[PDB]
Protein backbone atom coordinates (compact mmCIF):
# COMPACT_ATOMS: atom_id res chain seq x y z
CA UNK A 1 0.00 0.00 0.00
CA UNK A 2 1.26 3.35 -0.89
CA UNK A 3 2.46 5.93 1.42
CA UNK A 4 0.13 8.37 0.11
CA UNK A 5 -3.65 6.95 0.50
CA UNK A 6 -4.11 7.10 3.76
CA UNK A 7 -4.79 4.35 6.29
CA UNK A 8 -8.27 2.56 6.37
CA UNK A 9 -10.57 3.20 9.01
CA UNK A 10 -10.04 1.20 11.41
CA UNK A 11 -11.34 -2.29 11.56
CA UNK A 12 -9.50 -3.74 15.02
CA UNK A 13 -9.84 -2.07 18.29
CA UNK A 14 -9.79 -3.92 21.40
CA UNK A 15 -10.71 -0.58 23.17
CA UNK A 16 -13.87 -0.48 21.75
CA UNK A 17 -17.17 -2.47 23.29
CA UNK A 18 -18.97 -5.01 20.86
CA UNK A 19 -21.95 -6.62 20.54
CA UNK A 20 -23.53 -8.84 18.34
CA UNK A 21 -27.17 -7.75 17.74
CA UNK A 22 -29.72 -9.22 15.08
CA UNK A 23 -30.10 -5.65 13.21
CA UNK A 24 -26.01 -6.09 13.09
CA UNK A 25 -26.70 -9.66 11.79
CA UNK A 26 -29.00 -9.11 9.14
CA UNK A 27 -26.69 -6.04 7.82
CA UNK A 28 -24.10 -8.65 7.67
CA UNK A 29 -26.52 -11.38 6.20
CA UNK A 30 -28.56 -9.17 4.11
CA UNK A 31 -27.54 -6.19 3.42
CA UNK A 32 -23.66 -6.91 2.78
CA UNK A 33 -24.43 -9.76 0.94
CA UNK A 34 -27.09 -8.43 -1.63
CA UNK A 35 -25.03 -5.25 -1.99
CA UNK A 36 -21.28 -7.04 -2.59
CA UNK A 37 -22.83 -9.23 -5.33
CA UNK A 38 -24.09 -6.26 -7.23
CA UNK A 39 -22.86 -6.10 -10.76
CA UNK A 40 -21.35 -2.06 -9.17
CA UNK A 41 -20.51 -2.91 -6.47
CA UNK A 42 -16.79 -3.19 -7.20
CA UNK A 43 -15.63 0.11 -6.92
CA UNK A 44 -16.69 0.13 -3.35
CA UNK A 45 -15.23 -3.36 -2.54
CA UNK A 46 -12.17 -1.72 -0.99
CA UNK A 47 -10.44 2.28 -0.12
CA UNK A 48 -10.35 4.33 -2.78
CA UNK A 49 -6.48 3.73 -3.60
CA UNK A 50 -6.26 7.28 -4.75
CA UNK A 51 -2.27 6.86 -6.45
CA UNK A 52 -3.27 4.23 -8.64
CA UNK A 53 -6.80 6.06 -9.78
CA UNK A 54 -4.52 9.18 -9.59
CA UNK A 55 -6.88 11.03 -8.04
CA UNK A 56 -4.62 13.39 -5.86
CA UNK A 57 -7.15 15.26 -4.66
CA UNK A 58 -9.18 12.34 -3.34
CA UNK A 59 -8.60 12.05 0.40
CA UNK A 60 -8.18 16.58 -0.19
CA UNK A 61 -11.60 16.14 -0.32
CA UNK A 62 -12.99 13.13 1.32
CA UNK A 63 -12.37 13.36 4.58
CA UNK A 64 -13.91 10.84 6.14
CA UNK A 65 -13.40 7.38 3.57
CA UNK A 66 -15.21 4.55 4.04
CA UNK A 67 -15.83 1.36 1.78
CA UNK A 68 -17.63 -1.94 1.89
CA UNK A 69 -14.27 -4.06 2.46
CA UNK A 70 -14.19 -1.75 5.44
CA UNK A 71 -18.23 -2.41 6.69
CA UNK A 72 -17.26 -6.00 5.20
CA UNK A 73 -14.73 -6.55 8.17
CA UNK A 74 -16.23 -4.48 10.76
CA UNK A 75 -18.76 -6.36 10.65
CA UNK A 76 -17.15 -10.28 10.11
CA UNK A 77 -15.09 -9.16 13.04
CA UNK A 78 -17.65 -7.71 14.99
CA UNK A 79 -16.56 -3.74 15.11
CA UNK A 80 -20.14 -2.75 15.93
CA UNK A 81 -22.12 -1.69 19.23
CA UNK A 82 -25.25 -0.91 17.08
CA UNK A 83 -27.10 -1.10 13.68
CA UNK A 84 -26.97 2.96 13.39
CA UNK A 85 -23.11 2.88 13.67
CA UNK A 86 -22.99 0.19 10.65
CA UNK A 87 -25.90 1.99 8.69
CA UNK A 88 -23.84 5.32 8.95
CA UNK A 89 -20.37 3.26 6.89
CA UNK A 90 -23.36 2.79 4.49
CA UNK A 91 -24.18 6.49 4.26
CA UNK A 92 -20.80 7.89 4.62
CA UNK A 93 -19.68 5.70 1.49
CA UNK A 94 -22.42 6.73 -0.52
CA UNK A 95 -22.42 10.42 0.32
CA UNK A 96 -18.41 10.39 -0.24
CA UNK A 97 -19.12 9.24 -3.73
CA UNK A 98 -21.98 11.98 -4.34
CA UNK A 99 -19.59 14.55 -3.02
CA UNK A 100 -16.53 13.63 -4.94
CA UNK A 101 -18.19 12.93 -8.22
CA UNK A 102 -19.82 14.77 -10.58
CA UNK A 103 -23.87 14.33 -10.87
CA UNK A 104 -24.84 11.28 -13.74
CA UNK A 105 -21.13 10.02 -13.28
CA UNK A 106 -20.95 6.60 -14.44
CA UNK A 107 -19.81 5.99 -10.13
CA UNK A 108 -22.11 8.00 -9.23
CA UNK A 109 -25.29 5.63 -11.01
CA UNK A 110 -22.97 2.19 -9.73
CA UNK A 111 -23.72 4.08 -6.26
CA UNK A 112 -27.67 5.44 -6.68
CA UNK A 113 -28.05 1.66 -7.48
CA UNK A 114 -26.46 0.54 -4.90
CA UNK A 115 -28.29 3.04 -2.83
CA UNK A 116 -31.31 2.18 -3.58
CA UNK A 117 -30.88 -1.58 -2.73
CA UNK A 118 -29.54 -0.83 0.43
CA UNK A 119 -32.99 1.88 1.38
CA UNK A 120 -34.78 -1.29 0.30
CA UNK A 121 -32.98 -3.71 2.99
CA UNK A 122 -32.90 -1.22 5.40
CA UNK A 123 -36.85 -0.55 5.06
CA UNK A 124 -37.01 -4.14 6.69
CA UNK A 125 -33.92 -3.97 9.60
CA UNK A 126 -35.79 -6.00 11.94
CA UNK A 127 -37.12 -4.92 15.10
CA UNK A 128 -33.94 -5.21 17.72
CA UNK A 129 -34.72 -8.19 19.64
O1 LIG B 1 -15.43 8.22 -5.99
C1 LIG B 1 -14.56 7.46 -6.36
C2 LIG B 1 -14.25 6.14 -5.76
C3 LIG B 1 -13.90 5.36 -6.99
C4 LIG B 1 -13.86 4.01 -7.21
C5 LIG B 1 -13.52 3.55 -8.47
C6 LIG B 1 -13.26 4.46 -9.46
BR1 LIG B 1 -12.82 3.75 -11.17
C7 LIG B 1 -13.31 5.84 -9.28
C8 LIG B 1 -13.63 6.28 -8.01
N1 LIG B 1 -13.79 7.57 -7.46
Amino acid sequence: GSHMNPPPPETSNPNKPKRQTNQLQYLLRVVLKTLWKHQFAWPFQQPVDAVKLNLPDYYKIIKTPMDMGTIKKRLENNYYWNAQECIQDFNTMFTNCYIYNKPGDDIVLMAEALEKLFLQKINELPTEE
